[PDB]
């Protein structure tokens, strides 16, 4: 069995911006979720061969965790808030995608998105 290659954290010819968007999506949105009692499945990569998913990226096309968002962010990968809240997203609806209602990681992905979405609705200005 395999996975693929994890999504690119590093790309020295995307054009970068730190902002206090972005700035507040890691201090406040990724630091948040990731303290979480259910943050651990969602900390790295799926690994779907130790797991026994075999499916997992037949299904996944656009895999997304927070191990992933927390390089992109800490490595000034983004342009702009829009991208970096695209991310949590896609990890969020890849899980919906995947499992069944009421799956225990179904609930916890939920527990985090409602986190997610409180901190998203107080996004900072742009300065
Ligand atoms: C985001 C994780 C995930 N998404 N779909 C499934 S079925 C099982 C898991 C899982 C549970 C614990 C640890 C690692 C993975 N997942």
């Amino acid at each position: 069995s395999m996975n693929p290659p994890p999504p690119e954290t590093s790309n020295p010819n995307k054009p970068k911006r730190q902002t206090n968007q972005l700035q507040y999506l890691l201090r406040v949105v990724l630091k948040t979720l990731w303290k979480h009692q259910f943050a651990w499945p969602f900390q790295q990569p799926v690994d779907a061969v130790k797991l026994n998913l075999p499916d997992y990226y037949k299904i996944i096309k656009t895999p997304m965790d927070m191990g992933t968002i927390k390089k992109r962010l800490e490595n000034n990968y983004y342009w702009n808030a829009q991208e970096c809240i695209q991310d949590f997203n896609t990890m969020f609806t890849n899980c919906y995608i995947y499992n069944k209602p009421g799956d225990d990681i179904v609930l916890m992905a939920e527990a985090l998105e409602k986190l997610f979405l409180q901190k998203i609705n107080e996004l900072p200005t742009e300065e």
